[PDB]
């Protein structure tokens, strides 16, 4: 048993809501908060400034180090940092980016990271400004992720045609 609440059961381990990622975080403080990273860990918009936000920077100053030391990450590809005052650990995952034309094929890639941890609250990955089709990510989700993972999803009208449409 855990404490995430209201979440719809779409398979043995998918759960999904209505919510902003960040209340949920604030809300729930979980072990793992997946953030819908870019290679650069340039967090201005979507999940990435919206939890950048709520950590008052300090996800940024962190990241900034991460990748003066590193580099930059792959498309699709993840590093665990810390999850600030939102959660324990943020895992930063970067799906591909549609609207700069990377390869699709890499989306499962990106879910596959989520396998490291037995529980996270995450977002739909390269969906939303990342220009993917929506339904197309929750499939990847389902038939990728065998760890447990509650997706919140921002938009209401988008969730409604999400769960409408899983069959
Ligand atoms: C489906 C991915 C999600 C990602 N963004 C966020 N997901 C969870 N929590 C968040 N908090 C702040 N941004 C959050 N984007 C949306 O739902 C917005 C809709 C995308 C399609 C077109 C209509 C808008």
């Amino acid at each position: 048993v855990n404490s995430f609440s209201g979440y719809l059961k779409l398979t043995d381990n998918v759960y999904i809501k209505n919510a902003d990622i960040v209340e949920e975080a604030k809300k729930v403080k979980p072990t793992v908060v997946v953030n819908a990273a870019n290679v650069y860990l340039k967090h201005g918009g979507g999940v990435a400034g919206a939890l950048n936000k709520a950590t008052n920077n300090a996800m940024q100053v962190e990241s900034d180090d991460y990748i003066a030391t590193n580099g930059p990450l792959k498309v699709g590809g993840s590093c665990v940092l810390s999850g600030h005052n939102l959660a324990k650990h943020c895992l930063h995952v970067v799906g591909p980016n549609v609207n700069k034309g990377e390869d699709i094929q890499l989306l499962k890639s990106a879910y596959e990271n989520f396998n490291q941890h037995e529980v996270l609250l995450a977002p739909l990955l390269s969906a939303g400004i990342f220009g993917a089709d929506p339904i197309h990510s929750l499939r990847v989700c389902v038939d990728t992720v065998r760890t447990n993972v509650y997706l919140a999803v921002f938009d209401k009208n988008l969730y409604d045609k999400l769960v409408s449409s899983f069959l």
